[PDB]
C-alpha cells in the first residue's frame, strides 16, 4: 500500500447557497507520497509546473486522481506543480476553486448554523493509502466576525475513515474498501442584519396592527383593517423579494403567517362586536383585547419556541 | 454483437427547472465489456486515467461513445478511467454532471408529480449490444424527505429496448435499431411551503374581502373593494415574483383569477344593492350574501376538482 | 464541384428570448459526400469517433468546415462521428446544441408569431455544392400543444439558394457564389396564460375602475379615484416584472396605458362635474358616464384593431 | 515593413450594457498581407481549416496575433481558415463574437446617443504595417428602425493613426510606434417604448398631484396628498426595476425626484393654507396654485433642458 | 538567485461586487529576467506568440509561473508574448482579464471607500527574487469623475516584501520565503447617484410623516400614520431591490429604520393624546411634537455620527 499525506489550504469560503446545498471553496490543495527514486537534473528537487506534468506522465510518471465526493463539477484548477525529490518523495501542489455540496437545514434561518464538509477519496486505487490530513483554516476568528456574514466556529476538524463500496465487480475477492477524508467546518450565521432590517420592522407593523382597537368607530376599525392586511402583504413581499427563496417554512415565514392571523383574528372580532342583541357594540372586548391581543400574540410566539 | 454492462450510480438530482423541461444529475457511468485479451504491466488489471486514455485510443483500443439522447449539451465529465483487465474486460468509469430534458406537466403547481429519465444508446455502433442496466439511486428515501423539497417515490425502474431508426442512409439492408437503455425515477413535490406561505395567505385574504358586506353604510362597501382590488394584485406580485414563472396557468394561478372576480362580483353586487325602486338598498341582500357568497367560492371550487 | 446532403435532425426548440432575438436549437446533424475510394479495416465502413477524427485530418482527409451564418456564438458540440465507406462515400454525423439568430416582431406580444431559422454555408469553398437538404423536425404536433408554450405550425421547409458576396478578394474572376441552406419552422405562441393571468384581471381593474361613478358624494369620487390610479400602478409593476421586458410596446403595454388614461380621464370629469353655475353638480354627467365610459373604451379597443 | 490589409464584417451589435460599457459584436474578420512564395499542392491557392493551422505555424508559418485592444476578455472565435496563395499572398478569415468596451455617457437616457468602437493593433510587431482597413456594416439603415432598439446613424468611419508608448524597455531606440485602427459606428437609441410606457404614466401621475387642490376640505387635501405619496415611490419602484440601474441620475431619475418634490410642496402649501389668523383657511391660495402649482412645474422643466 | 522585473498595465477596473468582495482588473502583465544567452534565428531578438511557447518550454526553456495570490479562479489570459533577447534578457508579455479578492467594509455605503489590491509570488521558486515593481494605472484621474462611479484617489503604490510560510515540508532547513508583489490602489465612491434618488427622497418621506400632527381629528392622525406605515414598507422595498443586497446594515438601511421608528412612535403619541383625565386629547402635546418631533430625529441623526 502507497502512503499518501494531503495537506489542504482553504483560503475562503464564500457563496453559500442554502437552496441548492452548496458552497464555494478556494485554496490550494497539496499530497506527498514517497515512490521510487530518481535522477534530477542537478541534485536539487525538480519543479514541473502545469503543462510540463503531462509530459512526465507519458513518460510513466504515477500521478494518482483524487475526486472531491460531494463536488459539483469539475472544479476550476489555477496553478499545478510536481516537486519530485531524488529520494523518491513526490510533491503535488495545486490551486483549486471549486463548488462543494452538503446538507443544508436552515429552517431558523436568521439564527440557523451550517457546516460545510469536504471529502475526498481516491477515484481508481484502493491499495493506497492516505496517510494523514492536515487542513490550514487560517481564515480570521477574531479579525473581522461581527462585521462577516459567517461566524467559524473554530479550526476544522478532520476525519479519515474507510469505506466499503459494495456494489462492485465479481473480481475483487476483498478490496472494495477506500480511504476518505472528510473534513468538516461548523459555523453559524451572523444574525445582525436579519434582526435589524427584517424581525424588527416586522414586529413594529405586527405592533401596530393591534393598535386597530383603539379606534372609537366600528367602521374605522374594518376598513383600517384591510389596510393593516396590505401593509403585512407589502412586508411579505419586500422580505421574500430579497431574502433567498427557500422550500420549506422558515421563522421568518411563520412570522410572517403570524401576522396575516393576527389580522384576520381581528376582522373577526370587530365584526364580532354584532355579538350583542339590539345593535350593543360589546366595548368590554375592544377594550380588553386592546391590550390583550399584543398579549395573545406574545402567548403564541413563546409557543413556537416549545 | 458485442455485449457490453453499464451501471449508473445517481449521486444527486438537482436543479429542477419546470419551464425549460430540465433536471441536473450527478454522479458516476461505468460500462464493462469483454474484449480481446492483453498483456499487462504485471498480471494485475492496469487503470488508465484521464489524460492517458486518449493516448491508449490513438493506438488502437475500442472505446465506444456512449451518448445520453435527453441531454441537455455536452455533460461535465470529471475524473475518467479505464481498467484493462488481461482476459478481455474492460471497465470504464467515469464521473459525470449533466442536464437532462423530459416532458414536465406542472399544472397541478403545489401537489404536480415528475419522473425524471436518463436515455443511453451508442452513438455509432449498431452492432453491439447493451446486456443488462443496473442503476444505484441510493439517495435517502427515510432520512428527509418532509425537510426536502421532493419526495422519490421508491427504486428506479430499468429498461432496455430496442429503436427503429427509418430515416438513414441506403447501404445499412436491415441494421437499423439500436439499443437504448431507459432509466426512470419517479417524484412528487413537496407542498409544505407552498401550502403555508402561499395558498394559505391566500385563503385568508379571499376570506377577508367576504368582510365588505358586514359594513353598514354603502359608501363603505364600495371604497374598500378597491382596497380589497389592490390588495389581490398585490399578492398576485407576491405570488408571482417568487414562485417560478410558467408558461400555463396552475392551480395557485387559478385561485389568483378566482380572488378577482370574487370581488370584481362584489362590485356589481354591491352597486346592484340600485336594483330597488325608490333608492331602497336591498339590505335582505348584504345579509345573504353575506354567508352566501363565502359559500359560492367554495362550491365553485370544488367544480374546479371536476 | 462536391456533391454534398445535409440531414439536420431537430430535438428541441427552447429558450426563445424575443429580446436579443435568439433561441436554443439541440439535435444532430449529418452529412454525407463521395469522395476517392479507401482501403478500410476489413471491407465494411470505418466508424471513427471525438478525438480520433483529427489524426485523420492531419494525415491528409479532406473534411469542410461548415458555418452556421445566424448562430451566435460557437455551438456546443457533444460527440461527432465519421463513417468512412471503401468505395469513396463520407458520412459525418454531429450531435450540437447552439444558439441561433433572427429578426423577431413580437408586438402583438400574446397573440405573436415568429419562425425559426438556420442558415448553413461552406465556410471557405465556393467550388462545392450542397446537393438536397432533408430536415426531421418531428417534434410533436398532436400531442401537447395546448400545454405548451409554442404551437408549431407544420413540417419545416427547407431552401437551398447561392448567395453572392460582392465584397471578395480580386484574384477570383467569377467564383463569389456560395451555397447555403435555409431552414424555417414557423410558430405560434400559446395565449392560453398570457390571457387568465394577465389580460383578464387588466380588465377587471380596467372596468372596477369604472365603478367609481356609482359613488354619490363627489368627495368620494376623487379619492377612489387615487386608489384606483394606485391599483393600475401596481398592476402596471406585476405585468412588467413577470413578462418579458422589451424595447417597444407590446398589445399588453399598450392596455397598461389605456387602464391609465380611463382613470386620468375620469379625475378630469369628476373635478368637471364645478362645470355648472351656482355649484350645481351636473348628475346628469356622472349618470350618463356611468356607463358611456365602459362604452367609450370598448369603442376606443375596437380601433386599437384598426 | 509587412503591409497588412484587414476586412472587417459586422453581422450584429447587440448586447448593450451602460453600466459595466460593453456591447457584444458578431462578425468576420479577414486579414491579407504578402509573403514570400510557397509551392501548394497543385497550383491553385490552398485552403487550411482551423485545427490544420497550428500544424502550419509549427513548420515555421508566420501569422501574426492581432489584438482588440478595447475587448473585454478573449473572444469567442468560431470557424478559422488560411487562404495560401502561391504568389506569397495570405488571406486570413476568421468568425468571431467578442465584447468590446467604450466609455458611455446616458444621462440623457430615453434619448441620448453613443458610439460603438473597434481598435486593433498587432501584438508584438512594431515593424508591420496596417496598410488599409475597410468596413462592412451592412446591416439595414432602411428596413427595421422605428422597430428597433437602435438607430445607426450611417456607415461606419475608419482610421489608422500611430500610438507612441513611452514606457518600453531600453534596447529600442525609436521603434515605440504601433499601428491602430479605429472604427467607430454613431448610433441613437429608439425612444419610443421609453416614452409611451415610461415618461407618459408618470406625467399622469404627477399631473393627477395637482388635483389634489379641487378638492373642498382640508381634511381631504392632506391624506390624499399620503396617498398620492405612496403612488410616486410605487411608480419610482417600478420604473428602477424594469430600466437598467445606473449609477448616476438619468432624465427620468430626475423626473421621479420632481414628482417627489411637487407633491412635498403641496403638503407644505395645504398646511400652510395656518397662514392666516383666527384659522382663514385662505381659499385664494388652494385655488390659484391650483393651476399654478401645474404651471409652476411647467416652468422649472423648461429650466432643466438650460 | 533569479532577479524577475515585473510591469503591470490597469486598464479598467469594474464590476465591483461589494458582497461577494471581488472586482474584475483587465490589463497586461510583464515580467523580465536575464538568463543564459541564445543563438536567435537572425541577430534581432524573437517573438513567440501564444501556442509556439509551449514548445520552447518542451526543448527544455524555463518560464516561471507567477500566480495571482487574491485572485478568483483562473483568469482569461488574452494574447501571450515571449521576446527572446540574444543576451539573455527575456521579456513575458501577457494580456489578463481577472476579477480579484480583497476584503470590504461598506456601512458608511454612500460614503465608503475601498481599495483595490493586486498580490503576485512565484508559484514554486522561492530561491528566485522579484527585482522592482512597476504599475501603469493610467485611467483617468483628471477627466471623468463627476460621471464616473468610482474616485481614484491617485496613483497606485508598489511594495515588495517576503512571506515566511511555517507549514512546508521537513526538507527545506531555511528557505520558506518567497517574494510577493503588492500593488493598492485606493478609491472613493461616487455618492451622486445615491444622494440624490435614494436619501433625498427617504428625508421627503420620513419629514412628510410628521405632517400628521398638522391633522385636526384624532381619527384622522392614526389612520394616515397606517398610510405612512406602508409608504415606508413601499420605500424599503424599492431601496432594497435596486441597492445591492449586503450582510449588514448600512447608512441608508440605518435611515430605513429610522422612519420605521418615527412612524410607531407617532402612532403611539397620537394614542397618548387617552393620557388626559375625562377625554381631553392634550393639544399641547400635538402642537409641541409638531415640531418637536421633526426636531428629535435629526437630534438622533447627530448622535448616529457620533
Amino acid at each position: 500500500p502507497v502512503d499518501v499525506s494531503v495537506s489542504i489550504f482553504i483560503n475562503k469560503i464564500y457563496g453559500v447557497n442554502t437552496l441548492e446545498q452548496t458552497y464555494k471553496v478556494d485554496g490550494y490543495i497539496v499530497a506527498q507520497w514517497t515512490g521510487k527514486p530518481r535522477k534530477t537534473p542537478g541534485d536539487k528537487p525538480l519543479i514541473v509546473e502545469n503543462t510540463q506534468i503531462e509530459r512526465w506522465i507519458n513518460n510513466g510518471l504515477w500521478v494518482p486522481a483524487l475526486e472531491f465526493i460531494n463536488v459539483v463539477g469539475s472544479p476550476d484548477t489555477g496553478n499545478k506543480r510536481l516537486m519530485l525529490f531524488p529520494d523518491g518523495r513526490v510533491i503535488y501542489n495545486a490551486r483549486f476553486l471549486g463548488s462543494f455540496s452538503n446538507d443544508m437545514d436552515a429552517r431558523l434561518f436568521p439564527f440557523d448554523r451550517q457546516q460545510f464538509v469536504l471529502e475526498l477519496e481516491p477515484f481508481s486505487y484502493n491499495n493506497q493509502q492516505l496517510r494523514f490530513s492536515d487542513i490550514q483554516v487560517y481564515t480570521e476568528n477574531i479579525d473581522n466576525e461581527e462585521i462577516d456574514e459567517w461566524w467559524i466556529r473554530g479550526k476544522a476538524s478532520t476525519h479519515i475513515s474507510d469505506i466499503r463500496y459494495d456494489h462492485l465487480s465479481s473480481v475483487q475477492p476483498n478490496q472494495n474498501e477506500f480511504s476518505r477524508i472528510t473534513v468538516r467546518i461548523d459555523a453559524v450565521r451572523n444574525p445582525s442584519y436579519y434582526l435589524w432590517s427584517f424581525i424588527l420592522p416586522l414586529g413594529l407593523i405586527i405592533a401596530a396592527s393591534w393598535s386597530v382597537f383603539w379606534l372609537e368607530s366600528f367602521s374605522e376599525r374594518l376598513q383600517t383593517s384591510f389596510t393593516l392586511m396590505l401593509t403585512v402583504v407589502a412586508y411579505a413581499f419586500y422580505t421574500s423579494n430579497i431574502l433567498p427563496r427557500l422550500p420549506y417554512t422558515t421563522v421568518i415565514d411563520q412570522m410572517i403567517i403570524a401576522g396575516y392571523g393576527s389580522i384576520f383574528a381581528a376582522i373577526l372580532l370587530i365584526i364580532f362586536a354584532h355579538r350583542q342583541a339590539n345593535g350593543v357594540e360589546d366595548d368590554l372586548l375592544i377594550q380588553r383585547c386592546r391590550l390583550a391581543f399584543p398579549l395573545g400574540f406574545l402567548a403564541i410566539g413563546c409557543v413556537l419556541v416549545i
